[PDB]
Parts: structure tokens; sequence; C-alpha cells
DNA sequence: ATAAAATCACCCGCACAGATTTTTTAAAACGCGCCACGGGATTTTTAAACCGGTATTTAACGGTGTATGAATCCCGTTTTATCTTCCTTTCACTTTCTTTCTCCAGT
């Protein structure tokens, strides 16, 4: 952490494709993102395919 | 000094609706000119009124069976009369800045 007295995970070991099913939206310097949500069953079927 | 409840400015990308701002275009206008058109004075011809008569074609009249016009009752629409308001304006007051007049200690 900032004081060097704790530990924080670098990334989560997720079982869910969260990015596609929930989307995202943010504004940065020189760029931006905009992603719509989706349906979980269709994403799972696509991953299996 | 402990409790209860509230409010606002800016940064970073991107897409779009709305508000100016040039730019182009069609209508209105002006000056000059010429010839198409209408006025005036003869020739010509034909549309309609007038006499017949005849042969149809219409309107006024007497029964039935409706469709609608005036009256009543409402509710959205638009006018008109009637309140409050923010900028213009001065203006007497207040405040604040600039120059001047002394004091005055020192030598």
């Amino acid at each position: 952490n900032y004081d060097g007295t704790e530990k924080i995970p670098d990334v989560m070991p997720t079982k869910i494709p969260n990015l596609l099913v929930n989307g995202s939206s943010g504004i940065a310097v020189g760029m931006a993102t905009n992603i719509p949500p989706h349906n979980l069953t269709e994403v799972i079927n696509g991953c299996l395919a």
C-alpha cells in the first residue's frame, strides 16, 4: 500500500467474465472508454464455443 | 458544547441540439428602345325578331313517412382587465484620497 504496511491483490481470480457482462465507462487524458453490458448465458456459450 | 438537518465551484472526451454568421440566389427595379396593338373610317354579312301553326313538357295539387332545426346543457379556447417587477436615474450622504498647516526636537 502507500505506507508499505499492508498487502493488496494485484488482480482478482474471477470465475465470471465481468467486463462483458457489466460493462465500463470512464474518462481519461487523451482517451476514453464506453462498453455496454451483455447477457451471461450467451457469453458462457461463446466461451465454450 | 453536543445534537438535528442541509448546499456549491472546477478538471478530463465525446456526441448532439440549438444559436449566430457568411454566402449564394431569386425577385424587384431602372434606363432605353421599338413595333404590336388599338383607334378611326369605310364595306360586308348575318342574328335575331316576327308572322303563322303544332306537339310536347312542366308545375301546381292531393297523400304518407321521415330527417333536421331550434332549444338546452355542458366543457376546452381565446380576450381582456389587472396585479408585480428590474433597469434607468438622480441625489443627498458617506467615505476615502490628496494637499496643506503647523509643531517641534535638534543643532
